[PDB]
């Protein structure tokens, strides 16, 4: 006798397990336990995973209701699951939108100043270096406390709430509110400090005393700056570093992005699709009885959308595994997610994976795994698939 199937496959995100395949072939909307014990429909094909994330009735905000089947256990409270309706709510989404593009005069240039400074620490350092802890992670905190006008010296300790805010458990974690609570009562600090002007939380700051704003609560506003921060920073940092592991292990390539930069962006697109950063499908709850390929998923349940199931979908993707520069749809991947909840940082996270691989591939050109691939320690019951560290040499 066997057990339903478990979520999550693998926590390596080095690469797809043959399994994936075999599944979005035979049942691409399958029954499967998660960690907590409930049953869900995990979703696999390119068709049926865009279908899910188009239709609002299968809800991320209804995924927080008491009593629902989880996947994983709330680090947040349950209102900031609903983070972005509240903000749309509070008429806050175009300021916050505006500050998170890579757009801001001088940020580009901040990014690259960063990565060049954290590249020539390795080098005097000499190898063997650590590109998570001391090249991705590093740049993506210091691009978000600019993004986010805060200073510099407070990221580390930001930082450091996030391996257990996006842990992906079966129970509350009570570490989790501890550093929740924490790091709301720094951002109510900053929205209140005069000498932040600039960034989200300048804009914030801003709005905050502004007539058309006085009715939003305080705890809103010091909820975007934790929230915009572990998000980005958490999505940042693993992508980069999973896109470097993979442009490793493709010399071809690298040397291609070296010879020929104005490549990196498609480059950095076909990373995008081939990620395998979010460790778990996306989770939503179904407001409605609605057919989802030979399912009809009956309201109160719990669909979780495997982004790599339709990212490397052959009838959408054709030679998924492939990274390929020229393919006709090379945006269409569901890398940031699509429909209602699409990634609203989408730009802030390609312009901060180009400039950090732009640097590398200048400083480091003859990058390489320092230690053989197998021996990378992928982090387990998390919400990203991220080698603990990823040593190499050049
Ligand atoms: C390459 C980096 C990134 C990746 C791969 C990524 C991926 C995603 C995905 C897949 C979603 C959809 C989640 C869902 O529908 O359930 C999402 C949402 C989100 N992302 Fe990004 N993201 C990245 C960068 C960023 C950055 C830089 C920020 C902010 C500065 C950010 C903030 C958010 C927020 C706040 C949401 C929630 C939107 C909502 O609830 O409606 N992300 N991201
Ligand atoms: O904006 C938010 N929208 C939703 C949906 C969401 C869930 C998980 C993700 O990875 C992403 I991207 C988005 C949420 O539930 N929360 C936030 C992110 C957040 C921020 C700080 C935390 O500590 C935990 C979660």
């Amino acid at each position: 006798a066997t057990v339903l199937l478990e979520v999550p496959f693998s926590a390596r995100g080095d690469r797809i397990p043959d399994a994936v395949a075999e599944l979005r072939t035979r049942e691409p909307i399958r029954k499967v336990r998660t960690i907590t014990g409930a049953e869900a429909w995990l979703v696999s094909s390119y068709a049926l995973c865009t279908q899910v994330l188009e239709d609002r009735r299968f809800s991320m905000k209804e995924t927080a209701a008491a009593g629902a089947p989880r996947l994983n256990a709330l680090t947040v409270p349950p209102e900031v699951v609903n983070n972005m309706g509240n903000i749309a709510d509070a008429g806050l989404r175009k300021a916050v939108m505006k500050a998170i593009t890579p757009k801001a005069p001088g940020l580009e240039q901040f990014l690259r100043d960063t990565a060049n400074s954290l590249l020539d620490n390795l080098i005097t350092e000499g190898a063997p270096a650590d590109l998570r802890n001391d090249f991705a992670d590093p740049l993506a905190t210091a691009l978000h406390c600019k993004v986010l006008g805060i200073p510099q010296e407070d990221g580390p300790k930001l930082f450091r709430s996030l391996s257990i805010a996006f842990m992906s458990s079966a129970d509350p974690i009570p570490a989790a509110k501890i550093n929740w609570d924490r790091d709301i009562e720094y951002m109510a600090g900053i929205l209140e400090n005069p000498n932040i002007t600039t960034g989200l939380m300048g804009e914030l700051s801003r709005l905050r005393k502004d007539p058309a704003y006085s009715h939003v609560s305080d705890e809103l506003f010091a909820t975007i700056g934790v929230t915009f921060f572990g998000a980005g920073v958490i999505s940042t940092g693993s992508f980069l570093t999973t896109a470097l592991i993979s442009l490793i292990q493709r010399p071809q390539l690298r040397n291609l992005l070296h010879e020929k930069p104005e490549l990196i962006p498609a480059g950095v697109e076909e990373l995008l699709r081939i990620n395998l950063s979010f460790a778990d499908g996306l989770p939503r709850l179904a407001t409605a009885d609605i057919q989802v390929g030979d399912v009809l998923v009956r309201k109160g349940e719990l669909v979780l959308v495997l982004l790599e199931g339709a990212n490397f979908d052959p009838e959408h993707f054709p030679n998924p595994g492939s990274i390929e520069l020229d393919r006709p749809n090379p945006t269409s991947h569901l890398a940031f997610g699509r429909g209602q909840h699409f990634c609203p940082g989408s730009a802030l996270g390609r312009r901060h994976a180009q400039i950090g691989i732009e640097a590398l591939l200048k400083k480091m050109p003859g990058v390489d795994l320092a230690v053989p691939i197998d021996q990378l320690v992928w982090r387990t019951r998390f919400q990203r698939r991220i080698p603990e560290r990823l040593p190499v040499l050049w």
